[PDB]
């Protein structure tokens, strides 16, 4: 069988340097590692031993629409099929009391998680469907705070999408609130809102593409991966007691090497053909269809976000 | 006469920010601003109110060549006619001790201030001659520490290019010295061998392709800009100390803008067509050819240099 | 003669209440009262006194463009003939440290005092030019302090329009900053910009539109008036504190009443018919063209202020 | 091409002795030696082996009109074509407490070194004109004290032209003051303002003659040449101290011969036929163009020299 391609995103930090290692060390796969920092994704690439045929570098700044579509261009530049998408790239700003944000507009955590990949996923889409490979998939990462099912959910700030009124209002922030709900600035509800953004875009492209095409469409929730670079902007005293506290007292600590060894076999396991699916894996290394929230699960809330972020790309 | 085409680097920050401005606030001019952060592109532009249908960000990582390569095969791709190139990205680590690296191995100051400069002027030339443009000129930016002639090039740490030691080694570091002289690694001696090299680079294309072409050639000092970030990795001490020292005991201070007005003179200026002249600007702004140092302006070294470059980045 | 008409702004409050009860109480005069607010214009025209006959209160919201185009309809379809148009209007922030933005996106002191005027005037420029009245006036008020030559120009904050960064990036505040010099945001130094954004207004006026038609433009510093309602939401220690250290310490208290007539004094004096003058007012009642800063007076700034409002605004 | 005729003033002693031998051993330049000493001039041609065909020792006292006008009137009887004239004599007085004046009453140090050359070179100009040589050259000698960018202009004493209050009233110093600028007399600023002065000449020669007739004008520095006769009035211990110090400390020592050879390099060279360049030399035998002062290069100050000089000597 051909090598197959992969295009994965953020591959410079943790969980998408472990997919890339994971899935080039076997020698059956072509990794496209898409990263904002060209010098941080050569120097990854390098201490990770990965073989200089399997890996190639292109740039891709997910807060700017422009660099999507110029990664687009390029990438149906080079003549090369393209078979499974990975979105994993996410920035968290625990303690902003002001905003930061992306070019067009929007607050920064909202496009880069979500708008980003909505954009890029329906621009590449089209390359996907024209491809001759057997087993195409689109992979999505969430987070299982996201859900408010669980403990982690019902932490005192958790995610809420109650009108989409702030994406309706288009997240500029100015006469409005940046925040989607319309409350006040919170540096981690919005994250959340975007990992539920991003199950909800999993759920309607399954609903509109799974029987026209054939695209697998997946999303995953890996476990707590403390020692990556997501808690960068967060303070010194958290990154020092959060992975002990995960580790010991809620035993939720899971290793990057399994993380990308789990995300891998998301994209290339034969059995796990079933497209929907909330993803989730066991303290035993098993994979099972985790459930999602009412409101994440909630079709008209989907169908609403799906129509105002094409509004906002630009794609009507 | 048809809007001319600029690609500037580094324009998100003061120098190359400011030049953009002055050739857009014109209406003469499209300006390419290919930078390493498309993000941080944006905001500077937007700030500096360019117009929107002047300027279109591209990406550029100087210190990989792959970045280069692309940037290159993308705006071939626009189908777009180049005609100024204007070099003036730089990266300076007054206070290191242990050394940062490039993607190909090189010191990080070389790699970024010439060789990357390096492969995409000789790239973009072909292109350049390939345009039916009235005036074509390639600009690199120098410093005047540079050159040994004046006090500020005599400050204790001073430039030296002895036997091009290092640049034949190849800069890895590895069972050799980074410094191309061989010395003990210094941040400031690093930096001012890179402007010695662009200057030395400006010499050769005017000596190899002025009379087969028709484009001019040109180096400048603008000026002692202490508020650009530059120095952002120096210590805050200095950072608020130098710029009144520049400002009153020196009187070399120059402003941002007058700074932008200058290079942007040297860009589109009908009198300024004498190619291979290390310009210079006097108190009462006026221009005028400053003298570079004896070893600046050697021949056999800017050949041996010429030659190393050339095989380094794998033209050969 | 025929009564002629008077639109006053912000007629609600002191100035230009004031103004309107001196010019009703001569009895050759009908005044337009354009406010915000059209229930606190009928209690202040009835409690000044004012004939019912010679008022005719009209709506106009500086901040938004639809209003200022809705009262311009409304106004031509009054079939009345236009004189005088004075522009009085102004929105004071001294305590902000998040900054509030009008409908447009820009920040809410530049608009209302500089934005919507602008606009205002040159839609009415053309009422004007097409009336028969023997003087046609423009009547824009100005503070001292938005001059750096006197004392209360130098309080420690203060004026300063360096680029026009912050207006060519349109004051969204988005990837930009509020301020147009592009300054952390200040409550005084915006309505400061403002004021000498409208000194450069009626310059620019005067150059262009003085040979031309034969409308007077003018603009005057009444005083310090410290009992009106621009001071509302600094502190009360404050407004207690202000008008007797202005009676006594500075002498520079005038009363209202005096604003009022000597306002009035300019909008039908024989002898002020001298346009571009920057009047001011004498400790015995006596009228003197005061001289501007050096940066007020400058054309070229103002020429550039021109040309960015008027794109700001969709005039072009 | 035929032997061609160099006018060369101040030949007895050390500069124009070198630069008639380097013109003189060549074969290929008839020498003219104007010298206010005829005997002085026979033993210095013979000391230094000219060949008795090349030179042609004939009377010039600058101080003095009519010895100018009668060897003007000689020079044309010869009947002989003119093409260079150089003009390099100075008397230089360091240390005098009362002044010695010329003829006409000029302070000795002005008449000499400008006025005097600025006749000559006027009256010889039609002569020069009517000359089939190829290149034909005006050189005017200078100093580099002259200029205050340098350290060497910027010794405790140095030149000043503020307002031409002296040139203006004649310099007889009757009822006025020697000094151009009105100051106290010192030997040293005399003779830097004529050097000034003749820069400016230049300056103003190339503006008004240069299109019209194609005489390349141009000015030059050597060096210090500290063997001279020009410190003969200077104490002893001067004279001693002074070139060991410009040797070893300063490192600007040249040697005669070394500043003959430029100096006919400057009469004799293809390239150098750039006009109004104060040319200079470099370390390396490199010839270069040097950059003026601010006031050296002021052109109202040298038009008002040009007037004011062509009044005191009669051509009105
Ligand atoms: N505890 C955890 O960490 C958990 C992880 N996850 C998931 O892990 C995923 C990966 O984040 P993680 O590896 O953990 O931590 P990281 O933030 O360190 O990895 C994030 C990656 O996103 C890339 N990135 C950020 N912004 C952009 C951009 N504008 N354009 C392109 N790439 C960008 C970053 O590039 P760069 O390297 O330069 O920063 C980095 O490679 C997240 O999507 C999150 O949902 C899920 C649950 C919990
Ligand atoms: N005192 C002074 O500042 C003087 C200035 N100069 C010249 O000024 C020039 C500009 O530097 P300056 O504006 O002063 O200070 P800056 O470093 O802030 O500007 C440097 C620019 O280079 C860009 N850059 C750095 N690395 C890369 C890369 N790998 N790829 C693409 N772009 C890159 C930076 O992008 P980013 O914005 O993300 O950092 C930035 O825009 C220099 O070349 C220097 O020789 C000359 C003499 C003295
Ligand atoms: N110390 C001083 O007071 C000095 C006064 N001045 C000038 O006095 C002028 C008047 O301000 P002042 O009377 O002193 O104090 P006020 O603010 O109380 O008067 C301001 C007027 O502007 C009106 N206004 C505000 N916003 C809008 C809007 N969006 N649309 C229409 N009208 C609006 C207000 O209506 P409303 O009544 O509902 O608030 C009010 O009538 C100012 O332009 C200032 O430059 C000059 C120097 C100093
Ligand atoms: N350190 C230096 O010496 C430097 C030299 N120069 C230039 O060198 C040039 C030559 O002076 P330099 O050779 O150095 O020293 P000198 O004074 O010994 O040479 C001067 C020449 O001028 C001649 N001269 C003086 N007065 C008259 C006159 N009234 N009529 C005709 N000729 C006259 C002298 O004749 P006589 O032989 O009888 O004295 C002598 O030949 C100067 O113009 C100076 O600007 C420039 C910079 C520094
Ligand atoms: C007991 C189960 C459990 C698990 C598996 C996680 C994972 C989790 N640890 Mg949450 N967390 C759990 C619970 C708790 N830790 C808690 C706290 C906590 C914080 C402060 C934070 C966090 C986070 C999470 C996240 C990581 C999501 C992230 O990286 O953005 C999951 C999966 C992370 C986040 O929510 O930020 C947006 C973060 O800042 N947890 C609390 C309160 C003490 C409880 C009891
Ligand atoms: C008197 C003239 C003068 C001028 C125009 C500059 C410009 C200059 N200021 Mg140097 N400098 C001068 C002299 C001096 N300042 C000096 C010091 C100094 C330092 C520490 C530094 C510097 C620098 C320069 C540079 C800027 C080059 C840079 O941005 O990298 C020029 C043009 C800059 C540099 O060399 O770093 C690589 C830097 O770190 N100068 C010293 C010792 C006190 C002297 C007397
Ligand atoms: C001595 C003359 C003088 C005059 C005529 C005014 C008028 C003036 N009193 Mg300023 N002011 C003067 C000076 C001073 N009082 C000062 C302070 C001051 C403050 C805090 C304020 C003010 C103001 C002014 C203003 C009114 C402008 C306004 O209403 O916005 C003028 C004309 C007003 C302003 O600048 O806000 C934008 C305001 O908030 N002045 C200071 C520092 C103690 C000095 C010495
Ligand atoms: C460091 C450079 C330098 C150069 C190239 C010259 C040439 C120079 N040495 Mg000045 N001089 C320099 C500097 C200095 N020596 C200095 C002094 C000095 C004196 C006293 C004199 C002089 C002179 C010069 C002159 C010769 C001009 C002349 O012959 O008239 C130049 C070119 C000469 C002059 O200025 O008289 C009018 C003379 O009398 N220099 C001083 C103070 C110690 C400094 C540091």
């Amino acid at each position: 069988l051909r090598k197959g391609n992969v295009v994965v995103t953020g591959a410079s930090s943790g969980l998408g340097l472990a997919t890339a290692k994971a899935l080039a060390e076997t020698g059956k796969w072509n990794v496209i590692m898409a990263c904002r920092d060209f010098l941080k994704a050569e120097r990854a690439a390098k201490s990770v031993g990965m073989p200089k045929d399997s890996y190639t570098v292109m740039h891709l700044d997910l807060a700017s629409l422009d660099s999507v579509r110029q990664f687009v261009d390029n990438f149906r530049r080079t003549e090369t099929p393209l078979d499974v998408l990975v979105c994993n790239a996410a920035v968290y700003f625990p303690t902003a009391k002001e905003p930061t944000y992306s070019a067009e507009g929007f607050e920064l955590s909202v496009a880069t998680n979500h708008l980003g990949h909505f954009l890029l996923a329906r621009l590449l889409l089209d390359d996907l469907k024209k491809s001759d490979y057997p087993s195409k998939r689109l992979i999505i990462v969430g987070s299982i705070t996201g859900n408010t099912n669980t403990l982690a959910g019902n932490v005192p700030p958790k995610a809420n999408l109650g009108d989409l009124r702030g994406l309706a209002g288009g997240l500029n922030g100015l006469n409005s609130s940046a925040m989607i709900d319309g409350g006040d600035f919170d540096g981690a509800k919005a994250y959340k809102d975007s990992k539920v953004c991003n199950m909800l875009t999993m759920q309607e492209f399954h609903r509109r593409f799974h029987e026209e095409t054939g695209v697998t469409f997946a999303s995953l929730y890996p476990g707590c991966i403390a020692s990556t670079g997501l808690f960068r902007e967060h303070i010194p005293l958290f990154r020092a007691l959060f992975p002990p506290f995960q580790k010991y007292i809620t035993k939720g600590y899971v290793s990057e090497t399994e993380s990308g060894k789990r995300l891998a076999q998301v994209v290339s396991d034969p059995s796990l053909t079933k497209s929907g699916v909330y993803w989730s894996w066991n303290n035993a290394s098993a994979s099972f269809e985790n459930q999602l929230s009412e409101e994440a699960s909630d079709v008209e809330k989907a169908r609403k976000v799906w129509e105002i972020s094409e509004k906002l790309v630009g794609l009507a």
